[PDB]
């Protein structure tokens, strides 16, 4: 049984066309999962410039159409969300509970036994890849069953896909990376796609200033609506960002933050979160820079926790049903992050409203 | 002169006149307006020498010492009875609610206003938890006062004194609650309701109030609680509550449990009401002989009896009224009823029955 | 493949007997036994109402691995847990892999005992003790129980890593997270406690005040890295004594650490008697007992905690003490009292019930 | 009483002259200290080129000559390590236990509280500044009580002025900063003054791989005697010292260690401790760094927690007697690194000894 899908498909041009792809069935440690939804993140954009053709997105969210062999615990038309920890549970990384850094299976880490079989899914009878092991921008996608969490819930598709990157990044990162304490502040730098869900994680965390800077107006009235209590409106020619720390420092009685976020995809503002921080506070990058960008070392100083994480230290069996909870408790909301959907043909437009600033997440339905 | 309600080693409180003298050079006089009850004030009745009651207060500042610094005529002041000394080495450790000089628990002394400053008759007596509350006028050590710069209902913040402190700090400072973790209440009172406020800040998906009053139980909803439970009096250890508990955790328990009943007997029901490495607080105190399995510690279970929410006035204080304007504590709706000095009785009774969530005695 | 084994009975005797062992399966490993140890656990499995391939401490070299299990080859040097953790419950993927809800002879009771039919007694399935039974010259055991390691040490004392050296020192360094600099005290310098005593001289503690009733154990304490000992009255109740003797050692107040390690139920609340205001006492005996404590004991932000097998994540824990012992800081080989030939097996009770012996090491 | 104190000064120009300073009585928070030894740290090189006349010192114990009226928990001839976070004790860091950084007193991170009247030391009729507010290398130093820690010990006096700063912030960054667990692996960048004593912290801890490493050989030797298990011998040329990265990953199964310690006072090297680390570690430098320099911040990459901590979280009260009871229990060397003495006259040659390698500590006998 072959299965042809539609999909958007990244050449290594930075250029990506709809085409059909060819979708093996399921082998035993595999699951066929019907995308119903696909959220897109700023990573995405960037997949484009990584040269690979590679089946686009990593926030999707369905139902399991086949299931393999040894697969036990998930069947016939379950609902199911799609990360891309693709957990092997056993190595060192997972051994810490530091399944979003598997050195076996991470696409990440290892770039895998966290891809499906590659003549699994096929573009013009050539195995292409799945971008982050799922590749959610497709109809189809065969993935490995650690890619999948069963959800048993009537939550809405298009809230359930984006848990798969936004959310739990932004999520994560303040909960499981900064651990954030209640009644403390802090700043989120970018209220974007994560950035966004930085401010839910610290308004559910208990914080009792949550600082939004952004350049774009529409994201920081998107980051009162997420539970900010002050906006800053940062002007991008302000290096560094040390002009809005001067406006963080008097809303924190002069010292600064207790914890602060990057999340701005901007390489040169890799430091600004120590800026923004008080002397021992936690500074979190989460956006991820490969680049070499030169810090003034003095912003370092004076015992202020740094760390990219990756993923919000994603447990995918473990935390996507917690960010569950939490939604139709009520804390969590992801309906309202849905600004609007756009049928496969139209992902354009919908990268455009993304870097634009006039979408809180977009995504793609099927 | 000040009206202050002394408590009698015979086990009784009358309503009775004191002179407090002015501040020496580290000590503040306070005009107290509003003097929180806590369940402890009861018990200060059945100790054995005569006070001057209240651990719960809120006023301004209406007379300063002179080395005062931080500190003015007409500020807004809660009452704080950790008064560390900020030197000895539980203090340097951050643990200035057990403060080795000055707290009335763990050093009961420095840190207590001259004993001069309140007289009856011409007796010196002592301020309970070196602040006493129950008083019109207090004399009391500049660390036993934090001030705000907001302005807030003096109920509001007479009862951060004890009882928001002790149940937000116990969730927060104590237990370190994390977001998404699932919360039992055992007893949904004044400190009960602020252990689910602090559950429901720190971001708890499941808090699991059970209570033997259904009042309370609705309170308990009303500030934060997801699912309640209506214990029976004599369900010992409260194991059937433990049963629909774990029905309600897939089995396992909670992540959290946290026991404030006042009743010696259910010390241990934190560690039933919780799963394996689960963290069990218990937060009534208890000073008595209890019977306790030794199968319901079992298998990594965090069990704690902290003292006054890990308090660290000066700290705390300002974070409480932070969450409080911003709308996430609620504190004005937990003063159920206003009393004068003279209906205190009236006060414990509504307390001890069930009928209010907090009283505050309001000058 | 026939084995000679221990077999507990329900009545509270043992014999050493025969059994087959078959090959194994795709998850499970096959264990040439070289060494095994002893704790009073092993004498309890007599109490219990089940025949049992007796042994709870193992180590060995493979002899057979199953078609799935191709992280491990035949020949590999193996130290034998009793955690088999499933590695994908709640539990384990909380990182507690000694409470695992799905494998654990505690906590479960089962996956993690091999197939039932692997082991047979004339052709009764008997199961093997804490899912291992190691006191067999060949076991059956899922590959979870077992840990590679890549040292040429001496199999007995590898075998004591398996209980009494996980626990003691794991109760110090996983759940007591014990910081540099501390005061440390060890009710019960034993099988348990002189590896609590070993765990808080790796990590730093400063003064370790080891409290105990056996002179032999006391001087046995020093040697193990103590810097302080009191001699204690089984007459004194709650070692109340023994706490105001180390206040005096730690400057009023108590010790910033307490360990339980003494096997009696009503010494349970002792470390906190021993301990400062917001010190952290740890019981690691395990008391299925009610007993009546005083409850001011708990009183000011003590830390009371009650784990099992020292917070046990074997493929991680077990490496790290292996490399102690390469570096010298840890020991194992002077842990051993002596060793016994398994047909002399009732020896080795007889001298554990004596308290000569503070461990036993059943070597083929 | 006006006392005359033979002293070395710095002057703007990085130039060093032994001086006398006129040092008067104590003030009621003031303590007159006859110091008997001072320890050379690698900051005293530095604190020549600082553009500020200076009393050199800031590693320094003695006896209590005077004391003042408010001082009640010190008397004259008690035995005193000098320290130089002198906690104010009240302020937000004091109150989070962060004395070392504390916002009113700190010599770092705020002339000063915590440092004696002007008119306690002058030169030449005008006052001047005790470096880290204690000027350590003076025959007597004016100090605040808050400088000052009794020990009631007979420790070598050499031996308790080295822990005023290079064995407090070294093995601090470990117990303290890093709380460095036991049986973890634990790379040291620099061997030095602050590094021997990361070792023995980390040897403390119980580290169950001390790795070393530095560019001079005996320096590597040193650290041996105090701890370190393996030694790598990196060149000068090893930019970012990546390959020094490369056997270090070979000695921990390619994954990189869990912990790892910057001291080689070469800002180029800030960022070395990432490269040395595993994902999820946490990597240290304790050198501290005020220039700006270029990073990839792929380095940086992947939960990785990086810290500038000061002073090893010193609190002063609460560490120093740890220290001197882990001396007494024999696992603090600290006679051993006293490898030589000197008269205050010879400071040149033990800056000299410092900077070539040829001392483990060199302390200024009086
Ligand atoms: N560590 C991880 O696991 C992980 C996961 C997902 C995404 N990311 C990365 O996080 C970053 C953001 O992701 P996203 O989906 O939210 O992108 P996004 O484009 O949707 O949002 C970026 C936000 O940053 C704002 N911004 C840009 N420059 C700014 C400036 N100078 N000051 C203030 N705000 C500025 C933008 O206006 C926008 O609001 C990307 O780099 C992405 O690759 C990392
Ligand atoms: N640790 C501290 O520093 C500190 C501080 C303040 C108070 N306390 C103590 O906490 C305890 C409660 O404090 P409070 O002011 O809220 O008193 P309270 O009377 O308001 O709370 C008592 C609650 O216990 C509940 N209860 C009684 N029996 C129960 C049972 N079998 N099962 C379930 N619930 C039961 C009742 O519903 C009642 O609401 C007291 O013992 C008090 O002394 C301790
Ligand atoms: N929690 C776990 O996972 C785990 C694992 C293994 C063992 N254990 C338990 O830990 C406990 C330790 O037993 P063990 O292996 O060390 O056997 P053991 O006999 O060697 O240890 C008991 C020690 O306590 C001493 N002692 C007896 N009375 C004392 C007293 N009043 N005061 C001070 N010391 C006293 C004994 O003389 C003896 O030295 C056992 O209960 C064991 O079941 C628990
Ligand atoms: N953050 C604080 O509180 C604090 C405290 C004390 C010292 N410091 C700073 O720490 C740094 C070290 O202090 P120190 O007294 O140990 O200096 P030191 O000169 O005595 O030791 C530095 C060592 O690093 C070695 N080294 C130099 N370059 C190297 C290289 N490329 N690769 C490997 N090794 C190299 C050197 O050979 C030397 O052995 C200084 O910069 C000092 O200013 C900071
Ligand atoms: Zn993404
Ligand atoms: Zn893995
Ligand atoms: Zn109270
Ligand atoms: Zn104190
Ligand atoms: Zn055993
Ligand atoms: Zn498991
Ligand atoms: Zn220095
Ligand atoms: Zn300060």
């Amino acid at each position: 049984m072959s299965i042809i899908s539609k999909c958007a498909i990244a050449k290594g041009d930075g250029t990506f066309s709809i085409e059909t792809v060819q979708v093996e069935s399921p082998k035993a440690d595999e699951v066929l999962v019907k995308v119903k939804a696909a959220g897109l993140c700023h990573t995405d954009h960037d997949s484009l410039n990584w040269g690979k053709p590679i089946v686009m997105g990593h926030e999707g969210a369905g139902f399991v159409e086949q299931v393999g062999s040894a697969v036990t615990n998930l069947n016939v038309g379950d609902y199911v969300i799609l990360n891309w920890a693709t957990p092997c549970m056993t190595c060192f990384q997972c051994q810490e509970g530091n399944q979003h850094i598997c050195e076996s299976n991470s696409p990440v880490t290892a770039g895998t036994p966290g891809h499906a079989h590659l003549e699994g899914t096929t573009w013009n009878d050539t195995p292409i890849e799945r971008s982050f092991n799922i590749g959610t921008l497709s109809e189809y996608t065969l993935v490995k069953a650690s890619a999948c969490v069963k959800i048993e819930t009537n939550m809405p598709m298009p809230s359930a896909s984006i848990i798969s990157c936004g959310v739990m990044t932004g999520y994560g990162s303040v909960v499981n990376s900064a651990k954030l304490q209640a009644g403390s502040s802090a700043v989120v730098l970018g209220t974007g796609g994560v950035g966004l869900n930085v401010i839910q994680g610290a308004r559910i965390s208990g914080a009792a200033k949550i600082i939004a800077i952004d350049i774009n107006q529409e994201r920081l009235d998107m980051a009162l609506q997420f539970g900010a209590t002050h906006t800053i409106l940062a002007d991008k020619n302000d290096i560094g960002l040390l002009k809005a720390s001067e406006d963080v420092k008097k809303l924190t009685n002069g010292r600064g933050a207790d914890y602060a976020f990057e999340c701005t995809a901007i390489p040169a503002l890799g430091a600004a979160p120590l800026a923004m921080i008080r002397n021992a506070g936690t500074a979190v990058q989460v956006s991820g820079i490969e680049e070499e960008i030169t810090i003034d070392m003095r912003l370092f100083e004076w015992d202020k926790i740094y760390i990219n994480p990756l993923y919000g230290k994603c447990r995918p069996q473990v935390d996507f049903p917690k960010l569950v909870s939490l939604y139709e408790k009520g804390d969590l909301m992801l309906d309202e992050m849905i600004t609007r959907t756009y049928p496969l043909e139209n992902l354009q437009q919908a990268f455009d409203d993304m870097l634009t600033g006039k979408n809180a997440k977009g995504v793609i339905i099927f």
